[PDB]
């Protein structure tokens, strides 16, 4: 077997695809040490998917594959501003060249989203079984995030269809039965049907799985706080930690506990 000499993947320099990762998943204006930290889970991904055949998708714990941007769309997003955001993202990678997340020598899911409620979540595996580095830590940083309250409106036919329930006389819509270690909804009750908050989440398409509703005429009103599954790294958190002076290393120990840095060399 001809083996290749260089890490290459999909006919790119390995660097080279982080650098497009990156780009593609976290906005170029984020402050340097959080685009570092972004570059480790990407890597962490890249360096898995290439160990166990080659195959495309990410071993996330998390429900997922998404768009890799390229440099057409990359110049719409970043306007006139692409040159000096291409070269940020580019030394935030070489910066950290080769280095990925691991925990008990294995990488990890280094699973990530946007911005947080106030706590990520913990997670576990199908059979319940914790993942230790994936724990509910408090992310206060993105109280202050633009995407951190939001509202869905729907009418009250389309959301008893998508949920195929009928909604409480209360006006109350559904009742929220508790709450998660990251303060996520855990399940909702209707007359006769119940509902994981994950589930009503994707059936809604909402912006996170910590919602509070209400009624209003004949339409429901929706109230989410955070984007995203919350789960592992908070974009905006690690953003909100760098700009008070966090480097990338006790970002990613935030977030992922008992994370160990590794250089991808040993594999």
């Amino acid at each position: 077997v001809y083996r290749e000499k260089q890490k290459k993947v999909e006919s790119l320099p390995m660097e080279e695809y982080v650098t497009g990762v990156v780009a593609s998943e976290m906005n170029a204006s984020f402050e340097i040490e959080a685009l570092k930290a972004q570059a480790l889970a990407a890597r962490t991904f890249v360096v898995q998917r290439m160990l166990s055949g080659g195959k495309k998708n990410n071993a996330d714990v998390t429900d997922t594959d998404q768009v890799y941007k390229s440099k057409e769309e990359l110049k719409k997003q970043w306007g006139n501003n692409y040159e000096n955001n291409l070269k940020k993202i580019e030394e935030a990678v070489s910066k950290t060249a080769g280095q990925v997340l691991t925990y008990e020598g294995k990488p990890i899911s280094a699973s990530f989203f946007s911005t947080s409620n106030g706590r990520t979540e913990n997670a576990a595996d199908y059979w319940g079984n914790d993942y230790p580095y994936l724990k509910s830590v408090d992310s206060p940083w993105d109280q202050a995030s633009p995407k951190f309250t939001s509202e869905q409106i729907f009418t009250v036919a389309d959301f008893q269809k998508r949920l195929g329930v009928k909604v409480l006389a209360d006006g109350k819509v559904g009742d929220i039965k508790g709450r998660t270690e990251g303060k996520r909804v855990k399940d909702v009750a209707f007359q006769g049907k119940t509902l994981t908050g994950r589930d009503v989440r994707d059936k809604l398409e909402l912006r996170s799985s910590d919602f509070t509703w209400k009624q209003e005429g004949d339409k429901i009103v929706v109230t989410t706080k955070g984007f995203g599954h919350g789960v592992g790294m908070s974009q905006y958190g690690a953003n909100g930690m760098a700009a008070e002076g966090k480097k990338y290393t006790d970002i990613v120990a935030h977030y992922y506990k008992g994370v160990e840095i590794k250089t991808m060399n040993d594999y």
